[PDB]
């Protein structure tokens, strides 16, 4: 297994487009990198299970000629190269065979969430100005309101009334040719456009030169083997499912699965026996699932995992914990962004140290920093914005969101926006702001001052203080203590433990709820991660 450090010294941008079969300043093309390379031994490429649980393999050669069709599809329905193809679809082997036939042609794929109400499809629709949209008859209504929705085909199961102007697109489809000429590219030109979630939405274009970072991810992070039998529990509707459960997997030529059914927790279990899964993805969302399902669902699974890889959300030690008990498999975690693709990894497919706490490593191909408030670059444990120094990172490809301005981009850095800080090792750590408070009641309440409260009692080895939400108040004041050994948690020691607060600090500050427990999460030079203790009393709400 390769050294981390070797393979940071020895990175080079070129020896990864020698991995791509075409070359981003020659002439390349997506549906070449992740289909038709890879045909010629009629080996799977695609596991596919219905929402009857029906299982469907598909060769590289399948998807080549599904790919072909509809490249024909859409060229005869007028899109062109450096048009935009959207798609409301389905874990089906036909939204895969939308994706490839969009890059074949030299086309945009732009991912629409299944579920997107029909005001944020038209949204999106003005961000990406799509000249096509694919969809099955189920989400055919939701596209009747969007008032700038370009022509549609549908997807029509037996017998079924297409409506007035869409295109019939089975019909279509098969009676297109199996030959269709892959147009070629630039790097520079996009095939992927994704949007922001949840800050104001805005267009992310996705180069086809980021192949390269995609691809990285799936070597270095992933660490996805030609043996491994992988499993993206992600939807292809967000980045981390289009970028890594379809696109990553196929550009290397090894398999993916794609199943239709809803994610339950012993439906996950029952893929990974029944396929035999030995690298799964997802988020943390989904793992808590797993971990809500109990030891003894697991049982059943357990020994079966290499690796699992975990995305979306900084992991709760306990979470790993409990995969290494109750999977046998490592769970790490990786940060990355729409922006960016992943960017900051604990990797399975490199050697380097898992410390508790920690976001891992830059990968090759990236240089990052944390910024000071001027942008001047911070030092070991100094906390700091993690940013992408953009000269000296040869694998970053976005430059930019799609029309509007991109204020993340200044001084020759992308700003993540996250709050983080380095260890000496190198290491990233998530930190959260130091510039923080609680206000609890139209109080601003200091969680330092709470805790430096806390500490000064006897009974209080260990203390940290976050805001728990709650309408009434808006946030409440919350501690969590370790103690000291002779102090036995009971209520009446909560008790006297705020009001030991009220009289030390002020009658605003005290804690009115207080966990006591046996340790806090922390970054690996001791900081507490405070906000994982405060996401998990959200989900705890959820
Ligand atoms: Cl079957």
């Amino acid at each position: 297994l390769d050294r981390y450090d070797d393979a940071v010294a020895q990175f080079d941008i070129a020896k990864a487009i020698a991995l791509l079969a075409g070359n981003p300043d020659t002439g390349i093309n997506a549906c070449i990198e992740c289909c038709d390379r890879y045909t010629g031994e009629n080996r799977v490429a695609l596991r596919a299970i219905s929402i009857d649980n029906t299982l469907t393999e598909l060769t590289f050669e399948d998807l080549r000629d599904m790919s072909a069709r509809v490249g024909n599809m859409l060229a005869d329905a007028g899109i062109s190269a450096g048009d935009v193809v959207a798609g409301l679809l389905p874990r089906t082997p036909e939204l895969v065979a939308t994706i490839l036939g969009a890059w074949r042609i030299g086309a945009i794929y732009q991912p629409l969430f299944t579920a997107f109400g029909p005001k944020a499809i038209e949204q999106r629709f003005g961000t990406s100005g799509a000249k096509l949209v694919v969809t099955n008859l189920a989400n055919r209504s939701k596209l009747a309101e969007v008032e700038n929705c370009p022509r549609v085909a549908t997807i029509l199961a037996p017998g079924e009334s297409l409506p007035e102007g869409d295109i019939d697109f089975r019909a279509a489809v098969a009676a297109a040719s199996t030959e269709c000429e892959p147009v070629m590219r630039k790097g520079s030109d996009l095939f992927m456009m994704m949007s922001t979630s949840g800050t104001a939405p805005k267009g992310v274009p996705v180069p086809l030169r980021a192949l390269m970072a995609f691809g990285a991810y799936m070597r270095d992070a992933v660490g996805l083997r030609s043996d491994d039998i992988f499993w993206n529990i992600a939807d292809p509707g967000w980045a981390y499912g289009l970028y890594y459960a379809v696109t990553g997997p196929l550009l290397l030529g090894v398999p993916t699965i794609l199943n239709e059914g809803g994610f339950t927790a012993e439906n996950t279990y029952d893929i990974i026996e029944r396929l035999g899964v030995t690298s799964l993805a997802g988020s943390p969302t989904a793992f808590r699932l797993l971990i809500a399902a109990g030891p003894e669902s697991a049982a059943r699974v357990k020994g079966r995992l290499r690796v699992v890889s975990s995305a979306g959300e900084p992991l709760n030690p306990e979470v790993i914990r409990w995969f290494d008990a109750c999977l046998g498999a490592p769970i790490h975690d990786h940060y990355g962004q729409t922006e960016l693709g992943m960017v900051v990894n604990n990797h399975h497919g490199l050697e380097h140290p898992v410390r508790q706490g920690s976001a891992g490593y830059a990968m090759p191909g990236y240089r990052v920093a944390v910024l000071d408030e001027a942008g001047k670059e911070v030092g070991p444990n100094e906390p700091g914005v993690l940013a992408i120094d953009i000269d000296n990172s040869p694998l970053l490809w976005f430059t930019g969101y799609y029309k509007k301005d991109t204020p993340s981009i200044s001084g020759g850095y992308y700003r993540t926006g996250d709050t983080v800080e380095f260890e000496p090792d190198g290491s990233i750590s998530f930190i959260g702001r130091a510039d923080d408070v609680i206000t609890s009641s139209g109080y601003r309440i200091g969680p330092f001052d709470v805790e430096s409260a806390l500490l000064k009692h006897p009974a209080v080895n260990e203390a940290a203080v976050v805001g728990v939400p709650d309408p009434q108040r808006t946030e409440i004041v919350k501690a969590f203590v370790i103690l000291a050994p002779g102090f036995e948690g009971t209520p009446e020691l909560a008790e006297e433990l705020a009001l030991h607060v009220k009289k030390q600090l002020s009658a605003h500050a005290y804690p009115r709820q207080i966990d006591f427990v046996a340790e806090l999460p922390k970054t690996p030079s001791g900081k507490i991660q405070r906000f994982l203790l405060r996401k998990a009393e959200v989900e705890k709400q959820q």
